[PDB]
């Protein structure tokens, strides 16, 4: 029985150019709604950036933003994570020890970046955080913080992750959201956790869930879902975790999974 379809955005639902087939998806969505199947967007991007992709459906569908740190259901904020003042001060201090590491502080009202960060970095992060405010001091932000995002040479991700895993003693866990992206999240607050909040809400089970993804921060989501799909362009460990597969993001791979649910083809026959 399928009752929920959850999809990642970057490298998944979106093609390399960050667009999707809107008319095709809109028709699929209307049939899903008709069958009473819920649609969920699960991404590490900011809530405000995520809804920019679904302006005409933003209050109907549900969102697991910031990797599960911010969850909306039918247009209403359901939950948000939070780092204590001390925790965030410690994480920021550790990040700052590396004057070569560029990062953004993700909060409930907005994301923040040093007013001294490189222009290319800010322009790049602006594509993932539509609410991004320059700040003089990361330590003086009046908002609830619940995640940090770094951009760095992709080939350096394993070192940094290992290093950060120890230097923060688990206060926050380093995870990869795709090429050149590293997210620091509150332990346990991943996409799978956010999705479960919705399932609990709807009295549904992981057995009724279809999930589609392509990178490290999708691991728990795919392991939890009965119908797990790895995009054709997915990372190796993700292809291994996922039970099923589909075309890559430049060939409507996510929409094809939705189509299989609607037409009952493998694995939904
Ligand atoms: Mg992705």
């Amino acid at each position: 029985a399928v009752k929920v379809i959850v999809t990642d955005m970057d490298g998944t639902f979106l093609n390399d150019a960050k667009t999707y087939n809107q008319p095709r998806f809109m028709a699929q969505y209307q049939e899903l709604k008709k069958r009473g199947i819920k649609f969920v967007v699960a991404s590490g991007n900011q809530y405000y950036q995520l809804i920019s992709f679904f302006p005409e459906l933003k209050d109907e569908i549900s969102f697991v933003a910031e990797n599960g740190a911010l969850v909306y259901e039918h247009g209403k904020q359901l939950f948000h994570g939070e780092l204590t003042r001390h925790e965030s001060r410690i994480v920021i201090g550790e990040l700052l020890k590396d004057k070569q590491l560029n990062f953004v502080a993700c909060g409930l009202q907005s994301a923040y970046v040093s007013e001294n960060a490189p222009e290319a970095f800010v322009a790049l992060m602006a594509k993932h955080y539509h609410r991004l405010k320059p700040v003089k001091d990361y330590q003086e932000i009046d908002d609830v913080l619940f995640k940090f995002s770094l951009n760095l040479p992709d080939e350096q991700i394993p070192l940094v992750i290992d290093k950060l895993h120890v230097a923060l003693d688990g206060i926050m866990k380093p995870v990869t959201s795709g090429f050149g992206f590293i997210d620091l999240i509150i332990p346990g607050l991943h996409k799978a956790n956010g999705i479960s909040r919705l399932l609990k809400r709807w009295d549904l089970s992981p057995q009724n869930v279809v999930a589609i993804g392509d990178s490290g921060n999708d691991a728990e989501m795919l392991k939890m879902a009965r119908y797990s799909f790895a995009m054709g362009n997915a990372a190796e460990n993700i292809k291994q975790i996922a039970r099923y597969a589909t075309d890559d993001n430049n060939h409507e791979g996510a929409l094809n999974v939705i189509q299989a649910v609607l037409d009952n083809t493998y694995p939904f026959n």
